[PDB]
C-alpha cells in the first residue's frame, strides 16, 4: 500500500484492478546486493588469539572419544554401516596442510565475523566445585530471549547461508534444494537451535556466553515495536492528508491527487465498514483497544468537515470521495467532556460555522448565491443524520 502510494505510475486505472484491500485487523496481536569484501589472507593472527585455535584441535579428539565409548563406535577394517565402523580417529597432523584449511575455521570464521564483520569485542579481562542447579524453568519464557536467539541465529545463518551461496556460485548453478527462507525453516532447524544449548553447556560451563541486546512489545503505535499494525496505519493517513492540504490550498502535482483522493478512498471506506465494532466499542466493552483509537479518527473526521468548506470550488464529480465516506464515517463514530480536547474544539467549530451559514440564509436561501447552499446541503444534511443515529442508538 505505501509502495503504491509513494511511487509508481500516476494513473490509478492501470493498477485499480490489481488494487484491493485484501486484509483485516486481528484482535490484539498475531506475532543490487553488495556484501563488503574484507581481506582474510593478508591479516596476521595475534599470538594471544592463536592459543584458542591451537587448543580447540586437541579438544576435538579426546572429549569425542568418551562419547564414542557410550555409542561404541570402535575400530574396524573399513567404513561400513552394518557395524557402524569409524576407524579414522587420529590426530590431524597426518593429513596434508591444504586439507587442514577446510577445518581451519569451521566455527572460528563465525567468531571472526563476530569481531570483524560485527564491530564488537567483549572486554572480559585484560592481558595476563559442584554448584547446585538454579531454578530457571519456573519463570515463563520471555520474548526478549527470542530476540537474542533469533538475532544470533540470524547472524550465524547469514554467514553460513552466504558461505553456501558462494559454494553454489562456485560449482556453477545446478540443482538447488538447500535454498530455504530464514524464519520458515524446517522443524529440525526450529528445534535444534533450542536443543543444542543443553549438550554443549556442560562442556562450555566455563566462562559462559554473556551478551544482551533486545527489547520488544505488542500494543498501539506502529506496534509497540514489532507486532500488531492497526494503529500504525493511521499515521500514514494523517501524513498523506497533509500532502493534499497544499494542493487544495494552491488550486483555490497530479500524482498526489490520484493516489490519495482516487486510490485510497475504497481502502479506508472498507476499513470503517468491516471494523465498525472496532472503532465504536471500548476495550472493556465490546459487542478492543479504542481508547486513543477514537481520538485521531475524530481528528480526521473534523478535518474532513474542514475539507468540505462552505464554498463550493471544485466540488468534483467523485461522489464516493465526498458523501459516502462521510456517511460510513458517521456510522464509525468514549467521551471527551478526557484525552486531547480537539474533539470539543471540532464539535463546536465546524458545527457552529456550517450552521451559522444556514441561520444567515434561512430568510434568503436561494434568494440571496444558489450554489453554496446545495454544497452545504449534501455536505451536512445526509451526513448528520447518520451522526445522530450513532449517538442516539
Amino acid at each position: 500500500g505505501v509502495t503504491s502510494e509513494e511511487e509508481l505510475h500516476l494513473t490509478r486505472k492501470l493498477f485499480w484492478g490489481i488494487f484491493d484491500s485484501l486484509a483485516h485487523k486481528k484482535y490484539d496481536q498475531e506475532l543490487n546486493f553488495d556484501p563488503r569484501p574484507v581481506e582474510t589472507l593478508n591479516v596476521i593472527i595475534p599470538e594471544k588469539l592463536d592459543s584458542f585455535i591451537n587448543k580447540f584441535a586437541e579438544y576435538t579428539h579426546e572429549k569425542w572419544a568418551f562419547d564414542k565409548i557410550q555409542n561404541n563406535w570402535s575400530y574396524g577394517e573399513n567404513v561400513d554401516e552394518e557395524l557402524k565402523t569409524h576407524p579414522m580417529l587420529r590426530p590431524y597432523k597426518t593429513f596434508s596442510e591444504k586439507d587442514k584449511e577446510i577445518y581451519r575455521w569451521p566455527i572460528k570464521e563465525s567468531l571472526k565475523a563476530m569481531i570483524a564483520w560485527e564491530w564488537t569485542i567483549e572486554k572480559a579481562r585484560e592481558g595476563e566445585y559442584n554448584p547446585q542447579p538454579p531454578d530457571l524453568s519456573g519463570v515463563t519464557l520471555s520474548r526478549e530471549l527470542q530476540a537474542m536467539a533469533e538475532q544470533l541465529a540470524e547472524n550465524y545463518h547469514n554467514t553460513w547461508g552466504r558461505k553456501k551461496k558462494q559454494e553454489l556460485e562456485a560449482k556453477g548453478g545446478g540443482t538447488h534444494p538447500l535454498l530455504v527462507p530464514y524464519d520458515t525453516l524446517t522443524a529440525k532447524e526450529k528445534a535444534r537451535d533450542r536443543e543444542k544449548a543443553q549438550e554443549l553447556l556442560k562442556f562450555l560451563q566455563m566462562n559462559g556466553y554473556a551478551v544482551t541486546r533486545g527489547l520488544k512489545d505488542m500494543e498501539l503505535d506502529t506496534s509497540s515495536i514489532e507486532k500488531r499494525f492497526a494503529f500504525g496505519f493511521l499515521q500514514q493517513l494523517l501524513r498523506w492528508m497533509d500532502i493534499s492540504q497544499e494542493f487544495i490550498a494552491h488550486l483555490e502535482h497530479e500524482q498526489e491527487i490520484k493516489f490519495f483522493a482516487k486510490i485510497l478512498l475504497p481502502l479506508i471506506n472498507q476499513y470503517f465498514t468491516n471494523h465498525c465494532l472496532y472503532f465504536l466499542s471500548t476495550p472493556a466493552k465490546v459487542l478492543h483497544a479504542s481508547n486513543k483509537e477514537k481520538e485521531m479518527i475524530t481528528s480526521l473526521f473534523c478535518k474532513l468537515a474542514a475539507l468540505v468548506r462552505h464554498r463550493v470550488s471544485l466540488f468534483g464529480t467523485d461522489a464516493p470521495a465526498v458523501v459516502n465516506c462521510l456517511h460510513i464515517l458517521a456510522r464509525s463514530l468514549r467521551t471527551v467532556m478526557s484525552g486531547p480536547e480537539i474533539v470539543k474544539a471540532g464539535l463546536r467549530s465546524f458545527f457552529e460555522s456550517a450552521s451559522e451559514d444556514i441561520e444567515k440564509m434561512v430568510e434568503n436561501l436561494r434568494l440571496g448565491v444558489g450554489q453554496n447552499l446545495t454544497y452545504t446541503t449534501v455536505a451536512l444534511l445526509p451526513v448528520l443524520t447518520t451522526l445522530f443515529q450513532h449517538i442516539a442508538q
